[PDB]
């Protein structure tokens, strides 16, 4: 009922119809429940940090650029969902404050550090979330020897401790180590899924999608 | 084992890391098998045709610019995969010729007409492909109309004839696959996939699993 | 000596080297003088507003996204110039406050309304600027209508009142400078330039020379 | 009367109205005379080579990508000019062949090597051009201590030999050394100018713009 959804980089980079698709799902879940959405920087952030590093930015300043970019993507998503707070919170208190007036709150990053997965895990904990749904571009958590290679299946369920070990332990991560550690501390039922309207809906409805962690 | 992969527009528009991610998958599949890749115009083509129309191009000339663009994207992808033919074929005979010396061939468009899905369907048929993997930005083929709800969903498998019917009635999330592509798939009787184009799904589709919409 | 520079949309959309080229010029001007820079939304804003409108945003909310975008471009530019305030000011008081600690201040938009030219004209007036340099993608202010021939040309100098008249009649290559910008320039009586935004021209305009259209 | 025009990188990167502006001028010059146009890679080439290097391309392959990109920009320009050969020549013979049927020929690069200025200088020589107009983003050739800095004026005229010395001897070049050497050999009246419809027209009409070299 208290959902933290995490939309990573790649997972909806500025395509009008796909964004409409995601928002519609989020709106649906919001009719029944209380949704927090953390968007990531996507192409936008990657691009700009790249360019900003190229121009000789401090890592801290890069960090700011990144957050900015997340906030922008977040704005874009908010356009699409009418029940969302039109304000992009800049911290969790703000995010929770807004949760008292709105069924959907949508934020980018906060602290200039580790990102999105970790950020949303922190948020889930902070607000005592019912379910942390981490919508990524892969289907779940995958074996030692992961990736898009041949020696690979996902784990349909996992313990926190298992997940920690698995990421303790290119290209994209996914789930961050600190995110996992945070999930272990928080004892919050997590999903790691292929981020599509259907799967998100399924995860909300407490079913077998991707990798359940509890 | 003979794979035709289709990477459409949107599906990797010039992001260094994402391209590295796609190449690495294609290279993996190429270690075991024989891969053809057909890239589309993406932002680049859309952008350039848009501008070219704005300046008063003939549709035929827009067509050329489009192919141009596809070929450029294709070159970009080839940088990333070391086992690819450094030539971008300009026709299927070339594409097949190159397939005899390389495990990966990557091409843009050919005939100035219907595109990418159809082009790659044609290529599959031409070379008698084992599997046509159509990596799009949606998850599979979708239901009646369609529009976003729970009772609207993808079809986990389909017959060619079914798929034809599905994209024979519209004129609309089913903006992918093309009608002529589907017709071509029906004629060719080649096992097709319609999937969300990610390295994982592509790998899964190669390994003959449940992804998106399987068509056979 | 107090320079307001205006970099509009198009004028440096995220190309690493071109940005390095602009920064280096701004840093040069900053060695001797006091520089304010107002960047615009470019592709980024156009793109995002386009998408945001498509999704059914209020115009006010589009406005915010636009400002957002400008601010992001501005951040990008700041990476490039080491003598700039690492904060992007969100209003002119901030912008002037920061001008007391830094030789270069770089800002996006402020009020959700008319943009960049007007914004920078306002800023010039606010801080009593010595020179407002409006670096656009055209060469100066242009003649009757206008349309491309030899007898249609730029005006090498102008009075404020003249400029007002020139952009008081249209409703169209004179899509730059804004009407309110011109009105503001007239009120402020601040020496303005309207130029093709290149490092050379900017440097020339700073050094008080014949570039584009001088307005005084 | 036989004009080689050189449009570099930056000088018209895909803006519909500015491209219309350039084409209109080129069309005008073509009413009276015989125009060759060499376009460069601009953002497009820079971007793609960047990405292609990033992905581990050979320098030769980069070279091809670059030419491709030039050819594309060239296509775009041709749309805008009706009296142009709809074919983008891939070599000078082709380029001259087409000159026999068309008043405007527009090409990208040819040999995978030094570029645009040099390419167009070569072309001018090859076809015995009347005037090589090199439309750049700076106003002319500038002093020892050039660039957008304070110790700088342009040279309103120059000898070939002078120009060679000057570039013998960031950021953008401009005029290439080999281009200058080629201009010296060819003894072809050259212009180095700020690439705008007006200046191009002026240069064609044999007037004082930028840096004349003869």
């Amino acid at each position: 009922m208290k959902v933290v959804l995490s939309l990573g980089g790649s997972v909806l980079s500025n395509e009008s119809e796909k964004i409409r698709e995601f928002a519609k799902t989020i709106e649906s879940v919001a009719q029944q429940n209380q949704v927090f959405v953390v968007v990531g920087g996507g192409k936008l952030a990657r691009e700009y940090i790249k360019s900003a590093r190229e121009l000789g930015a401090s890592e801290t300043f890069c960090d700011y650029i990144g957050i900015a970019a997340t906030r922008l993507n977040a704005m874009l998503l908010i356009s699409a969902i009418p029940s969302a707070a039109k304000k992009v919170p800049v911290d969790f208190m703000e995010a929770e404050e807004l949760s008292k007036l709105y069924r959907v709150v949508v934020m980018g990053g906060t602290f200039p550090g580790h990102t999105t997965d970790a950020t949303a895990a922190l948020l889930a904990e902070f607000i005592k979330a019912d379910v942390f749904i981490n919508a990524t571009n892969v289907d779940g958590v995958y074996s030692a020897d992961p990736k898009s290679d041949t020696s690979a299946v996902k784990y349909d369920r996992l313990s926190p401790q298992q997940l920690v070990e698995i990421v303790s332990r290119g290209t994209n991560v996914v789930i961050d180590l600190l995110a996992a550690k945070i999930i272990e501390r928080s004892k919050i039922k997590t999903y790691v899924i292929l981020g599509t309207p259907e799967n998100i809906m399924k995860a909300v409805k407490g079913e077998a999608v991707g990798t359940v962690i509890a």
